[PDB]
């Protein structure tokens, strides 16, 4: 039935709804661990926030409990810090923080604390019985560990990578001062690990770069209809999050939020979400304006990397909302 | 209870603010609320009001009273960033629950044609008993109310209890053109502030910074509402607060606090804090200390009574019982 799946996200808001999706789909999916990454969050936040998540449902629909490790990747170029602060707040908010489920977090607690992030991953896969699909919402910092350690042995366990990060055909989400605004910030956090993912042979990859992305911004008159739901845990929390998103529009004209790491979570739990369309992937590393940028390389047999492309934003639209009722 | 007016502008701690003086009904007779387009995009600030209003009406014993947008504007406006948050709030589940929204959309058309000044002015004078005014915004318009009506408003006004300024403490409007004295809320309109502080016969109960410096929003007591989710006041008190709880980190050591709610506290029960008498004036002129609340010796100045050594533990606690009003 359900295939084995490790989500690897670095805690901002679009990670945690991925997180509640694949989670809530227990037909399609199921969740054997999770690893926060230093990232687009301070890791101490995220790692309480994915604790809190994962027992609220525990003891509301019974999800089986799986290890949480925290990683120990560093930055090459941090997140903004005004958006690492995401997951601070979600480790106050009163959904998360109902006693019965608070109790449970602090009773697991501290096994989850003793594991390493990268080793985990390592071991959830190759330790296995059936393959496992490793969803990618955070810089691949962590893939790219186990493949330069483990190689083979762990690229051979893995069914595949469904990643969200880049940008093919359309500009990226990088403006500094010092960029042309063409590389897209999961890439740009870690080059090197990028390109060392991309450019791994025998190792299949589903890639939701903002080509596919940008047809899901996250919208007010949508995130107001989980207000319909407030009865079910998950839709307070989903809508919640997506409240706390609806401005960034209007506070960068365009450059808003988007539902990034929801949308390629919605791809593991359902291939329907988008079809894909096989393309060589490199990544600039050295220190140029592009730096991270994901371009289409044409050496001679390099590795391919399925792009998603004209999303179902519909039926992802629906399916979060369904998702939300789990619970 | 006494009848109240709430003029605010739209931010989380005045929301907060808003609830506590609303659920309150055995101190607190809400009258009547005006949003200002100050720390929040007027129109979401606007809505939100209206929102948790009809949230509260339909599930306690909360009166549905008139809201009005205020057509002040700024002097110096406040960080775009800290503006959207009613944006944030106005898409809430918890606040688009559908026989709320629909309430709302119903009783929407007689509010949005009030005029916030003239509201004031009018909810004030023609009460029958005296009205005080909760000021968690700038102090725009009770000035207008001043400046048009002069003691026929004044004398309808039992007490004006601010949010505003700082004497004894650092303000706290960090930009390149200023010096860190004065305090948002003032600097947001100084000469409406000097108005206001500089009127005779009119009493003022002033929470300047150095009393809600006793109160930062911390992590420990807003996980305390997730105690009590089966309340829905205490899911929005305590989402609003879990989005403050990261300022301090992020502006080193220039956090959030319970400004307004501190405020709205005292105007539910002054054991909430003692106040010590003050003469305060207002600097309007363009310097880097714009905006600042200063002690002056001018003879025969109004005195404003500053909030002194607040009653914290007992102002938490009345937020968390607060809250559980439904
Ligand atoms: O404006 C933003 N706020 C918070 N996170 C992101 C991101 C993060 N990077 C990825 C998309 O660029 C995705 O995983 C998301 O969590 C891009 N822009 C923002
Ligand atoms: O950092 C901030 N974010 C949002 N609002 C405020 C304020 C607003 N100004 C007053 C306190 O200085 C109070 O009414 C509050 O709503 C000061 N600092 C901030
Ligand atoms: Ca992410
Ligand atoms: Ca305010
Ligand atoms: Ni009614």
């Amino acid at each position: 039935s359900a295939k084995n799946v490790v989500l690897d996200h670095d805690g901002n808001l679009d990670d945690f709804v991925a997180m509640v999706l694949l989670a809530s789909n227990t037909e399609k999916v199921r969740l054997i661990g999770a690893l926060c990454t230093d990232a687009d969050c301070f890791v101490e936040n995220g790692f309480n926030v994915t604790g809190k998540i994962m027992c609220l449902m525990h003891n509301n629909m019974n999800l089986p409990l799986f290890p949480i490790g925290k990683s120990a990747a560093t930055a090459v170029n941090p997140f903004p810090k005004e958006w690492r602060c995401l997951a601070k707040n979600m480790d106050d908010m009163p959904i998360l923080n109902i006693p019965e489920n608070v109790e449970l977090w602090d009773k697991i607690k501290a096994e989850n604390e003793k594991y390493e992030g990268q080793q985990l991953l390592a071991d959830l896969v190759m330790n296995s019985e059936e393959k496992v699909t490793i969803c990618v919402t955070g810089p691949l910092s962590n893939v790219a560990w186990c493949i330069d350690k483990y190689g083979e042995k762990f690229t051979s366990k893995v069914e595949e990578c469904v990643i969200m990060g880049g940008a093919v055909d359309v500009r990226g989400n990088v403006f500094l001062p010092s960029t042309d605004g063409t590389a897209e910030w999961n890439i740009y956090w870690d080059p090197a690990s990028a390109k060392t993912v991309f450019g791994c042979p025998g190792l299949r990859r589903i890639m939701f770069s903002l080509d596919s992305t940008n047809t899901v911004p996250v919208r007010s008159p949508y995130v107001q209809r989980f207000g319909e739901q407030t009865n079910f845990l998950l839709s307070i929390l989903v809508g919640t999050m997506w409240a706390m998103c609806t401005h960034c529009e209007l506070l960068r004209d365009g450059d808003g939020y988007y539902a990034w790491d929801a949308l390629t979570a919605a791809y593991v739990v359902d291939q329907k979400v988008a079809n894909v369309d096989p393309v060589p992937i490199d990544v600039v590393v050295d220190k140029q304006p592009n730096e991270g940028a994901t371009v289409r390389t044409d050496a001679e047999n390099y590795p391919l990397t399925f792009v998603a492309r004209n999303p179902e934003a519909e039926f992802f639209l629906d399916m979060l909302l369904r998702s939300a009722r789990a619970c």
